[PDB]
């Protein structure tokens, strides 16, 4: 069902910006993810060391090479699009 496959891609996720190396997002962990209904977005919810703002465009900037990323990890015919949020926003 969803939560598996939303627990999949958050451990999936947390790696993948583990490897990445923009220093806005030092010490960065992922609280959560929720899909949309239809498997098109993936909201990911975020806890940032400092400076929030720029640790969520650091994502965003890198949401074409993660999402690449998870294409080669997760078996979906199309992976969803990531959408960066604060911990606090999450359901």
């Amino acid at each position: 069902g969803k939560a598996h496959l939303e627990a999949q891609l958050k451990r999936a996720l947390a790696e993948e910006i583990q490897a990445l190396e923009d220093p806005r997002l030092f010490l960065l962990t992922v609280e959560a993810v929720r899909l949309s209904k239809d498997g098109s977005v993936l909201s990911v919810y975020v806890e940032a060391f400092r400076e929030e703002e720029g640790a969520l465009r650091a994502l965003s900037r890198a949401e074409r090479r993660l999402v690449a990323a998870l294409a080669r990890r997760v078996r979906m015919r199309r992976l969803p699009r990531l959408e960066f949020l604060p911990w606090r926003a999450s359901p």
